[PDB]
């Protein structure tokens, strides 16, 4: 246990990651971002003023941080530089991996074309594509952008090798032209953050530096222990967080679980707690679960007991932060689903498959008024027993409780 | 850091994983490959007797033992099969994850295919292919094949998609046909041994029962923080090991980095340490440096501690086993690269381009007879100042020292 803790959504994203990172991140030396891409939206507000962020970390509020993206990222060099045009003086505070994937318009491309296919419900933005490449070891890095002459030698190659891709991808009969002239545009405006981020954090952490680790996703998409194949293309446990920063597993210190008090995914695939009944629409209206953009409505449902401790299982969670409980203020009864019936068995484990795999929920009565309550006193006695439930069948205590999207509306436990 | 001991190669592969593995495994519940596939040769050998292993765990050996074959593995079913027919009563002592992803034989016809422009070296098994469609979602994993209805489902998309390469990749007319036989086959065979292996290590961690976690390649073929594209398609650290297994970061306890005493690689790429002069063709000869399909003569070159100490920050290594000392057996004298020049620049931090770094070397006073040596006390005073060398500039104690291929040959410190 060094000095680093990670921040882990551990149900399928959107669990309120974001918010946290930025309420804890001024005590730490660096931010990191470590997987996924622009996938990710987290948010973050703080006297009415809200940030979407995609890949920037979320440190980027505090100028004292040093804010990482690491090398299993892949990267939107243009939509990165829009970000980057948000803040002032990064120029110190931000460092990219050289050795992180590049995403190419060809991979958005793909990823739309085998969705009329695989209909897997992802974001369309290239992701998987990304990591693909990466896998074939023909993907561009970052650190190729620092040389005009490897980055021309690698796009040819990428030219030569779509080609037979072109009609079925619609590219387009301006491909090589447009994409010449996009590193033309924004190769010169981030080499300058382009920077050997693994020695960084190598020598951080030898230096006993505090860092704190930005998962992105949920526990549920991982790549190999998710829910397969709708899930994402990256690992997204907190051992991820060192396979491709540097650090290594004895690194670890805190593994904070983020989990709303609730459930959603967007996408496809299997959700045991789903509920399509006119309550699971309340929860989507008052949680407000649609698109960064607001466009993409969630699936919502109750929270689950037999994914969350899998879940916990993964990161080696030392401690939860239990988000949105103000969602369900007025609502008369909470479910919570314990255990799953499957066939006239009950499953108390999570399995490698959800086939006929159907909720067996407890039932918790409803409070009225957590919104915005700063301190555990101040708590309805019912939303402390909900709250003692999860801790004590989950195992692992919960240690910060969230009652709005803003900042300080936070408990510390 | 509880109950689970990682054995990971801090070079290139080939450092004798294989040998440590089996010389320890006996007091260990459980025995896990976590990542690779059949592109691995582990050797082992015991009264003059030797086993080549490629997916079965270096714990078969030891009856007692559970040999897991985890979720982040690539899985050749045939030869898996036939590595499962030359041993007896495998059925309660091996697992094979519910959740790996399987190899098709058109993985590697791509694999050869792709290899004609991007001559990495790979050993054209197809592992990088199926870790393509891995990413792409779209692969079949080893619980597929216990539903014939649902193998058939994936077969039949996979027959679709591969269309527009029957001709590019050189596949048969009788592809479909021949795949659909390989499966009615090898599926019956293989089906006892499909489990959830995830659950099974969740459990054992959590019951403290003693995991070794058996690492493939080696750190510097890292997909993400390896000599890209020069590398495999998996994550090779220590931390890989709890990414995909069922273990998570804190569970990791010790962390043993397995080298050689000089360098080897096979396959393209950088290497700032290689010897192409007589000497190096001696380390090849003496070493035997050819593979275990004897017919790819090995790269071969100095200990680097550059490198060295890059892998051991990367893994957290808490003890060393250095292999291969009898393989030094009668040279005059050794080199060791202590650090890099680049263009006149000395260099101490293994940097993220090789290009134009090129090695400093200390050299020591060689021995004669270290080969068969088993008591530390018996080793020439010329070894014992080379050990002492390495551990002191690597700041990582040597706690294994292999002199022979034999089990027996080992000295514990
Ligand atoms: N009502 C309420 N909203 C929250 C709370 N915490 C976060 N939010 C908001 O809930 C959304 C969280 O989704 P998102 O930002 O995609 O989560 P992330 O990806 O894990 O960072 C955002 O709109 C946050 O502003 C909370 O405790 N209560
Ligand atoms: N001369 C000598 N050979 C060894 C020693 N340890 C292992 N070997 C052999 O060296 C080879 C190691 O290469 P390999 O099996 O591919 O290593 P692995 O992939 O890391 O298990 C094998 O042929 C082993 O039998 C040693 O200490 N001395
Ligand atoms: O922003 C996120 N919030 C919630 N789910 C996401 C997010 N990004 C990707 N995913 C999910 O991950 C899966 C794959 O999408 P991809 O990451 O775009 O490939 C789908 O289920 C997505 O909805
Ligand atoms: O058995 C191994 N020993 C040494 N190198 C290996 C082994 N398996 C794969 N590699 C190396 O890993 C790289 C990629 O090969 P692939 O794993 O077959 O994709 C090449 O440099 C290979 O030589
Ligand atoms: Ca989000
Ligand atoms: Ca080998």
């Amino acid at each position: 246990s060094h000095m680093a803790d990670v921040v882990v959504g551990i149900q399928w994203g959107d669990e309120g990651k974001g918010k946290i990172v930025d309420r804890i991140a001024k005590d730490y030396d660096f931010v990191v971002r470590y997987q996924g891409g622009h996938n990710a939206g987290h948010t973050i507000v703080h006297k009415g003023v809200k940030h979407s962020l995609h890949l920037m970390p979320s440190g980027v509020l505090y100028p004292k941080c040093k804010n990482i993206i690491s090398s299993a990222v892949v990267v939107s060099v243009k939509d990165l530089c829009e970000e980057i045009s948000a803040f002032e003086d990064l120029e110190n505070r931000l460092f990219v991996s050289d050795r992180a994937h590049v995403i190419l318009p060809y991979h958005a491309k793909k990823d739309a074309f085998k969705e009329k296919s695989q209909n897997i419900g992802t974001t369309k933005k290239g992701i998987g594509p990304c990591y693909e490449d990466k896998m074939a070891r023909s993907g561009i890095r970052m650190g190729d952008l620092l040389d005009d002459k490897i980055l021309e030698e690698k796009l040819n190659a990428h030219f030569k090798a779509i080609e037979p891709f072109k009609k079925a991808y619609d590219l387009g009969e301006n491909y090589e032209k447009d994409l010449m002239g996009y590193f033309k545009t924004y190769a010169p405006k981030i080499c300058p953050f382009i920077k050997d981020t693994t020695s960084m954090l190598i020598e951080a952490n030898q230096k006993g530096e505090k860092i704190l680790l930005e998962g992105a996703q949920g526990t549920l998409l991982d790549i190999d222990l998710g829910t397969y194949p709708f899930v994402t293309s990256s690992n997204t446990t907190s051992a991820s967080a060192c396979v491709s920063t540097g650090l290594n597993p004895k690194a670890i210190n805190e593994v904070i679980g983020i989990t709303k008090a609730y459930s959603t995914r967007v996408g496809n695939g299997p959700f045991p707690s789903e509920d399509t009944t006119p309550m699971g629409d309340h929860l989507r209206t008052k949680g407000a679960e649609f698109g960064t953009t607001t466009k993409r409505p969630r699936r919502c449902g109750w929270l689950d007991l037999v994914a969350l401790k899998y879940a916990c299982a993964l990161n080696g969670c030392t401690q939860l932060a239990l988000m949105k409980l103000d969602v369900l203020d007025g609502i008369d009864a909470i479910k919570v689903c314990v255990a799953y019936e499957r066939k006239g068995e009950r499953l108390e484990i999570f399995p490698s498959d959800l086939k006929d795999c159907v909720p067996i929920y407890q039932t918790f009565k409803g409070w009225e008024k957590s919104v915005g309550v700063r301190k555990l006193d101040d708590l309805e006695p019912n939303v402390r027993e909900y709250i003692r439930f999860i801790e004590k069948e989950v195992g692992v205590k919960i240690r910060l409780i969230s009652t709005s999207p803003e900042r300080e509306d936070t408990i510390f436990l």
